[PDB]
């Protein structure tokens, strides 16, 4: 019955000497993202909106980027949460990321121990717009449901 | 019940020599967007997000479908995994023109196409404060979210 | 009783020289603040959107217009208590708000407890159905320039 939703946003610059790792996978590409972490964006934005959802605060005032989403799912069932469903987007220029997707849900599901069928990743270019549109930097946005058990 | 949630984006660049549909509504303006309707796109995309079925692009690389059509086999496609929609909710960004007199139109598209009751569905509209290319008039976003359950 | 309802809302704000800095009815010491016709919280309008936008009742434009001189420099706190008035007189309850604030600058951690609870209260509920989040946008476009501040809103109602 106590159902709450949570939404996150993340953004990391792309630069050089670095590997790209979008939802655990590591992509060939001639850039990665900067970050204190592997700076997976997908994962922080997920993590970010799990805690929104259970209403712990961010990322920040807890903390790879995996171990983390690990973590945040241990402190969202700590507070008394079970996770329903997770959905989100990735906005990328490029690389192209469709070929690379399931295997981030698979991820994801691993990570959060939930079901496939329960766990979503979606794609989107800027269309040239912007700082995602120049390839500068990538964007991750997520949506979260979990319910007070 | 296994209500689910989901999350939809998208952009289009604006342009003169297009008509500007949005939410299947041709807005009389001297630029359109390269039908490109970045509501219906964004909303799509929340659905099968909702229903965990990847994205817009995975369902549809159709060939002469408007994005009203497209947003009707989504909804067909949700059905079949076992979710009923429950509502949409929507934001709009564009520097210009006003949309608010459009806002009733593109909601009764929408629930048309979804086969919703009318206050199922929500539309509504900002600028973005002349804030980067949004702001420059140089595009338009589209931001969506969805409830769904099976 | 399980007639659920999401709204999701966005705003953004410029920052400007010689204005109040007040998000989430906090009023930040910075030496600038948020440009617009009300006091341009920018965290409590998109939680406004998105609240609205889950009862199927429009946007904010519909029921505060910008075009009416009442709202000039109006309190969005009491905005939002108005919002929440005609959502609860549609028939919803708030089950939850989740939402995250965007800015290069300040620091808004030392103020995100007190955000919380100014919400908690506009809304008449707990303070474990209220978060807000903060986020830096890594020094990328005009929110990494500090020219504006952006914030995003999801809610959770129920029919009742
Ligand atoms: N393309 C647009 C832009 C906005 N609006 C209407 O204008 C209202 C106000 O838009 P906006 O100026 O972006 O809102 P705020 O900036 O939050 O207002 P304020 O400056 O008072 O904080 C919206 O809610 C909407 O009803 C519209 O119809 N079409
Ligand atoms: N203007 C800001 C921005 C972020 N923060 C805090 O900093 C943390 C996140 O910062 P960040 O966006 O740099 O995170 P990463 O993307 O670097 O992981 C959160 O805990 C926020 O509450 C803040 O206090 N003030
Ligand atoms: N980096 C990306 C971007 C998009 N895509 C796919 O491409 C599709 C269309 O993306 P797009 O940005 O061209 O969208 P539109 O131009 O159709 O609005 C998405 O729905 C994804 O399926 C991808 O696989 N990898
Ligand atoms: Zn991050
Ligand atoms: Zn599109
Ligand atoms: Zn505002």
């Amino acid at each position: 019955m106590d159902f709450r939703i949570g939404q996150g946003y993340d953004v990391h610059q792309l630069v050089p000497g670095r590997p790209l790792i979008i939802g655990g996978v590591t992509i060939p590409y001639e850039r990665g993202l900067l970050g204190h972490s592997d700076a997976d964006v997908l994962l922080h934005a997920i993590t970010d909106a799990l805690f929104g959802a259970a209403a712990l605060g961010d990322i920040g005032r807890h903390f790879d980027s995996r171990a983390l989403l690990r973590e945040c799912a241990s402190r969202v069932a700590q507070a008394g949460f079970a996770i329903r469903n997770v959905d989100s987007t990735i906005i990328a220029q490029a690389p192209k990321l469709a070929p690379h997707i399931d295997a981030m849900r698979a991820n994801i599901a691993a990570d959060l121990d939930l079901p496939l069928d329960r766990v979503n990743v979606k794609a989107k270019t800027n269309e040239k717009l912007g700082y995602l549109g120049r390839g500068e930097g990538i964007e991750a946005q997520a949506a979260a449901l979990v319910v007070r058990e």
